DNA sequence: CTTCATCGCTCAGTGC
DNA sequence: GCACTGAGCGATGAAG
């Protein structure tokens, strides 16, 4: 038939469908480690110049 | 005849539903980062005598 | 005249 | 009895 036209829409069907879920999981760890990073850098902060709105001049992002 | 178009139904909803969580998320990343960049800059500020990569390293992205 | 990336419809399972 | 979703199949819209 058009076996080989179908191999190959299938194999990009499941390339571009794994790239858009890695690309999420992918933001899901970049979240986490960036969350991690600024409590101990918010901390920090605050411990070293502790005269110092930071949770105003850097409100937390949600 | 029927369970055809409530399948369409979802199916739609399906696609929306990820592609608002990959947006989502694609935004938390960006917001949480620019933070992270503004913090060690404020630090680097206000404590600039003072090693913050190796208390802190960031983490690439 | 390819070659590829998305995405919409559908079907078959998969967890309410 | 049902909503959700992984996946195949054709469009469709580029890119060369």
């Amino acid at each position: 038939m058009l076996e080989i036209k179908r191999y190959k829409n299938r194999v990009a069907s499941r390339k571009s469908r794994a790239k858009f879920k890695q690309l999420l999981q992918h933001y899901r760890e970049v979240a986490a480690a960036k969350s991690s990073e600024n409590d101990r850098l918010r901390l920090l902060l605050k411990q070293m110049c502790p005269s110092l709105d930071v949770d105003s001049i850097i409100p937390r992002t949600p």
